[PDB]
């Protein structure tokens, strides 16, 4: 089997991607955060505390003929961001464009934190890092693609983000028409489960490529792209005026500024993110100080590609036995 969703930007400035998921019978569709950083598929629902949901699209399970309460189970996820949400869990049938599994943990919310709240566009997240970060207790459970693994053509899901576009998640196949040249192939720690990978250096422009082994993790979760101090210093440093501001919470530019291109090495390949996929606009309406879309991973503990480099490529995560990222440009 495969499965093929388009996947959209909540707003302006690629915050986040949402996708739309089926789940139940009949089908209740949500518009999910697909995150490769985590690995719990949960859902603003008929549990949610009343004052927490504004907007959203709730899962009922009561109105799902296939939905069965997982009983006992809990779940409690804090993410990078300072976010969270906790909940009951439900088993119940899931299918992302075409592809179903029955039988897939959905994590209902009995509360989210105000960031979620606030969020109208995200019905929930749809993890996808490995299951050993799974927080349901007592007995962990399985991602989406964990489950659908076993049925898939190949076990591989595809990430093709855009730059203020649509997008692809494919599922069990490599699509050899959405990208250019070859995909190059890194290899994956699981040890802290996620899709850790060592990138191979980095270019600020029209410079000169820094080799030098950079360990960080592909996130599809996370916004903006969070490297060592040290690069993050080098690029911004050729940008007149940009400076990192602790009021502010990062680096910040001047508006009326031409952002430079960033590079990063897998293996002997390289992938340009253009300056513009940069350029996270005015700090508050009307500003002229603009946000950086790279900032310094110092102090989150590792380093995070999040989808300021990975829109810049054809993403592939491959599950087989021993996994690897695959990056084209496109």
């Amino acid at each position: 089997s495969t499965g093929s969703a388009t996947t959209t930007p909540i707003d302006s400035l690629d915050d986040a991607y949402i996708t739309p998921v089926q789940i139940g019978t009949p089908a209740q569709t949500l518009n999910l955060d697909f995150d490769t950083g985590s690995s719990d598929l949960w859902v603003f629902s008929s549990e949610t505390t009343a004052s927490e949901v504004d907007g959203q699209t709730i899962y009922t399970p009561s109105k799902s003929t296939t939905a069965k309460l997982l009983s006992g189970a809990t779940w409690s996820i804090s993410y990078g961001d300072g976010s969270s949400s906790s909940g009951d869990v439900y088993t119940d049938t899931v299918s992302v464009g075409g592809l179903t599994v029955t039988g897939q943990a959905v994590e209902s919310a009995k509360k989210v934190s105000s960031s979620f709240t606030e969020d109208s566009t995200i019905d929930g997240l749809l993890g996808l890092a490995f299951s050993t970060l799974n927080t349901v207790s007592p007995t962990q459970q399985k991602t989406f693609f964990d489950n659908a693994k076993a049925s898939l053509d190949s076990p591989v899901f595809t990430a093709d983000l855009g730059y203020h576009a649509p997008g692809t998640y494919n599922f069990g196949f490599i699509d050899t028409t959405a990208y250019t040249g070859s995909i190059t192939y890194t290899a994956v720690s699981t040890k802290q489960g996620f899709w850790e990978w060592t990138s191979t250096g980095y270019a600020v422009g029209s410079g000169t490529f820094k080799s030098t082994s950079i360990d960080g993790i592909a996130d599809t979760g996370t916004t903006l792209l969070y490297l060592p101090a040290t690069v993050v210093s080098a690029y911004w440093a050729q940008v007149s005026g940009a400076k990192s501001s602790s009021s502010v919470g990062g680096y910040v530019f001047p508006c009326s500024a031409t952002l430079p291109s960033f590079t990063f090495g897998v293996g002997s390949a390289r992938i340009v993110i253009p300056g513009d996929y940069i350029d996270f606009g005015p700090i508050s309406t009307g500003s002229s100080s603009c946000f950086g879309g790279i900032q310094s991973s110092a102090g989150i503990g590792i380093n995070i590609f999040g989808d300021v480099a990975l829109k810049a490529a054809f993403v592939v995560f491959n599950g087989a036995t021993t996994p690897t990222l695959g990056f084209a440009s496109k």
